[PDB]
């Protein structure tokens, strides 16, 4: 029944709103234009912005490093939101406890870069709950190998953002990403796929009603899972390279 | 209109059959095992020597070269099939080249799954069957050349697509708007949109009791890219350890 699928759509939207304080709607208002965010385009802007915004990741040590570490701090925050949001997906909490951990472990990066797109345009990214805008050109300009940390995520955001998904679409797509049966170490795939099948049915009905003239948007969206897993792959490949530049309770909080 | 999409599905299924001599339906009849189509089985170096006589240098290299000559033949069939896709041949010629360059290996591993089960692979048009084990036991670096394709084929094959479903799926793969260097993305995407609509109607009619097959099949495209990626890594190893080992110019140009 449609009524069922719409019920599931609204349920996930309502929970997405409660879990994620900076929404796409909010992020779009801010990026296009009353209270312009503080812009970091250069080093002397950044050094002013630390003294203007009360950044939560700063401690008592070169700039590129401190910016990268700040991205880690936010990702750990975003893991807790996505965790909480996942518990609202019907059937999720009833899975085997290890598979809940396994799906979250392998799902959070995909969802991070998806939701990052909501805060991005060709020109930069909203930081610190949209209090800041860091320009793509000052990110691009950092020392090797941090210089093009974000460049992949920008290219992926620009192409994602062409689909014009809104928050009520992303709520369901994020749910589909968490419930992937192809994650390694899953003990009981069947119920995971049963819930993902229902999430895809809802995602299909939501795209058809919310975007009635965007042909095959469902298919184009699923195609973007490919660009997600590729961004993620080559992100770990930039990490494993950090462990050959980056020359202890902190280390633990992040891993 | 479903009538236009059914027409396009039949068009594509008819070209597929004209273009690929060894279909999935034929490959399955050989594997499940009729008197008239029993293949010769290579499971060790003894049986390899014997088979090299009944079917028609070190073994690892001879096999790898064989897979290469077989990709080169497959590129020719995929090229012929591509020309049959309404609109392909009307695109900018540079984009035709770029769509074949990136699509061909994703199609080769899709269609190689048709010839595979969890024990081995059909070779020489189904006259031979070479066991997963035998291919695993090859000296490094060729030992693990075939495993990732086997792993992908096991999982692809559980969708139980027949040739009519595959003919549309490989059309979707060729008409991919996101290939690097594409001059004119939008005309490819309008072809792909229509192919996607055709695949979606095909899967619901041919597999009515297989929930969200369409979305399961489109996620497989991530598994294909990974096969291609691992393989290029494996080739750059081979080119250093095996300096006496020829590479077919046509695949060298595809790998550039
Ligand atoms: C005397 C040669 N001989 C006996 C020893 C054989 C041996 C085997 C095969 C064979 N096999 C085993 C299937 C393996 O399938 C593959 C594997 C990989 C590719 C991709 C290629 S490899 C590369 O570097 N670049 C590519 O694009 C394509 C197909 C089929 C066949 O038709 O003939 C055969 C002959």
């Amino acid at each position: 029944e449609s009524a069922d699928l719409r019920a599931l759509a609204k349920h996930l939207y309502d929970s997405y709103i409660k879990s994620f304080p900076l929404t796409k709607a909010k992020a779009r208002a801010i990026l296009t234009g009353d209270k312009s965010p503080f812009v970091i385009y250069d080093m002397n802007s950044l050094m002013m912005g630390e003294d203007k915004i009360k950044f939560k990741h700063i401690t008592p040590k070169e700039v590129a490093i401190r910016i990268f570490q700040g991205c880690q701090f936010r990702s750990v925050e975003a893991v807790q939101e996505i965790t909480e949001y996942a518990k609202s997906i019907p059937g999720f909490v009833n899975l085997d406890l290890n598979d809940q951990v396994t799906l979250l472990k392998y799902g959070v990066h995909e969802i991070i870069y998806t939701m990052l797109a909501s805060l991005m345009n060709k020109d930069g990214v909203l930081i610190s709950e949209g209090q800041g805008f860091m320009t793509r050109e000052f990110l691009k300009s950092l020392r090797k190998p941090f210089g093009d940390f974000m460049e992949p995520k920008f290219e992926f955001a620009v192409k994602f953002n062409a689909l014009e998904l809104d928050d009520s679409d992303l709520a369901i797509f994020i749910a589909v990403i968490i419930l992937s049966g192809d994650r390694p170490g899953l003990l009981n795939v069947k119920p995971i796929e049963d819930i993902q099948d229902n999430l895809l049915q809802a995602l299909e009905l939501q795209l058809k009603l919310n975007h009635p003239e965007s042909s095959q948007l469902f298919a184009k969206l699923l195609q973007k899972m490919t660009d997600l897993r590729q961004i993620v792959t080559e992100h770990v490949q930039l990490l494993q390279v950090i462990k050959k530049t980056e020359t202890p309770l902190l280390q633990e909080i992040y891993k």
